[PDB]
C-alpha cells in the first residue's frame, strides 16, 4: 500500500499537495484499485468510516450543531456529485489512455465523496424519504450561485473550447485549489464533534491530496512541452479569478460557521484542550477567523504548487503578492 493513500501513512491535505509529486502515469487505474480501493478504503468503503468512528446521538438531535452539519453536508454533496458530472466530460476526451485512466479515478472518488457524505446525513436522522428533497431545499442557492458558475467555467473550458488542459487547469486551480483548504479546515473542525465526519473528510482529503498532485503534474508537464501556452494558461486563472470575484461564496461560508458557531458554544465539553491549528483553540475562534484562515491556508498553497506548474505569474494574476 504506497505511504501517500495509507490511511495512517499518508500526508496531511496541505502537506500533500505542497510537497509530493504525482504524475498521472503512477496513479493509472491499478494503483487505484489496489492503494486506495483496497488500501485508503480498507473497512470503509460504505460509509467511509468504522466503528471506531461512529456518529454520535448528539448529531442527530436538533440543534444549531446539527443544522451546521446538515448544511455543511448538503452543500458538499451537491458539489461532488456535480463534479462527477463535469469530470465525465474529462474522462471522454481523455487525449489518451494514461489520462483516461486516471481521471476516471478522480470521477469515482467524488462520486464516492457525494455518496459518504449524504450517508452521513441518513446517519444523522434526515429519513430516507425525505433526503433528496431536504439536500436539494439547504442546498439549492449555494448550488445556483456559487457551484454552477465556477464548473460552467469548467465544463466550457474543456468541452465548448476543446481546451483539455486547460480544462485541468480550471479544475486544479480554480476549484480544487480553491476549496480543498476549507475542505482540510472541516476536517479539523468536526473531528472531536462527530468523528465519522471526521473520518469521513479524512480519507477525502488522501483522495484530493492525489487530484491536487496530479492535476499539477498534467499542467506542469504540457506547459514545459508547450511553453507557448502559458499566456493561454495565464489568462485562464485571471478568468477563474474574475468569476470568483462575482461569486457570493463568503456569504455561505459565514452562514454555515454562524450556525457552527452556536454548535460548538453548545458543546464546549468536548471541545476543552482542542486546537483547531496549531496554537488555537477551536472555542475562542470566530467565523470570521475560521474564513480567514480557511483563505490564508488557500493562498500559501496556491503559492506553492503555481511555482510547482511553472506560472508563477499566476500569484500576480490571483493577487497572491
Ligand atoms: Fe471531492
Ligand atoms: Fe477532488
Amino acid at each position: 500500500i504506497p505511504a501517500e493513500t495509507g490511511w495512517d501513512s499518508a500526508p496531511g491535505l496541505l502537506e500533500g499537495a505542497m510537497t509530493l509529486d504525482l504524475t498521472p502515469e503512477q496513479c493509472d487505474l491499478g494503483y487505484w484499485l489496489r492503494g486506495v480501493a483496497q488500501g485508503t478504503l480498507a473497512g470503509r468503503a460504505e460509509t467511509g468510516h468504522t466503528d471506531a468512528e461512529p456518529t454520535p446521538e448528539h448529531m442527530r438531535a436538533d440543534g444549531p450543531l446539527r443544522d451546521a452539519q446538515v448544511l455543511e453536508l448538503s452543500c458538499r454533496s451537491v458539489a461532488e456529485a456535480q463534479a462527477t458530472r463535469v469530470l465525465a466530460h474529462y474522462v471522454a476526451q481523455a487525449p489518451d489512455i494514461v489520462e483516461l485512466e486516471f481521471f476516471t479515478t478522480q470521477l469515482v472518488d467524488e462520486a464516492r465523496h457525494s455518496m459518504v457524505f449524504r450517508r452521513h446525513l441518513l446517519a444523522m436522522g434526515v429519513p430516507a424519504d425525505r433526503l433528496h428533497a431536504s439536500i436539494a431545499e439547504v442546498s439549492a442557492e449555494y448550488r445556483r450561485e456559487v457551484l454552477e458558475p465556477i464548473l460552467d467555467f469548467a465544463l466550457t473550458t474543456v468541452r465548448d473550447e476543446g481546451d483539455f488542459v486547460g480544462g485541468v487547469a480550471v479544475f486544479t486551480i480554480i476549484i480544487e485549489g480553491v476549496l480543498a483548504p476549507a475542505a482540510e479546515l472541516s476536517e479539523r473542525k468536526w473531528n472531536l464533534l462527530d468523528p465519522a465526519a471526521g473520518a469521513i473528510a479524512r480519507g477525502a482529503a488522501i483522495d484530493e491530496v492525489r487530484h491536487l498532485t496530479v492535476g499539477s503534474s498534467v499542467v506542469r508537464r504540457h506547459l514545459l512541452r508547450r511553453p507557448e501556452r502559458k499566456a493561454a494558461l495565464l489568462d485562464i486563472v485571471r478568468r477563474g479569478r474574475e468569476i470568483w470575484d462575482g461569486i457570493p461564496d463568503r456569504k455561505h461560508v459565514l452562514r454555515r460557521e454562524e450556525l457552527f458557531q452556536a454548535g460548538m458554544r453548545e458543546h464546549a465539553d468536548l471541545l476543552a484542550g482542542y486546537e483547531v491549528w496549531p496554537g488555537q483553540p477551536l472555542l475562542s475562534t470566530t467565523p470570521e477567523q475560521r474564513y480567514a484562515m480557511a483563505e490564508q491556508w488557500t493562498d500559501r498553497m496556491a503559492a506553492a504548487r503555481l511555482v510547482h506548474m511553472g506560472l508563477p505569474e499566476a500569484i500576480d494574476l490571483l493577487r497572491l503578492t
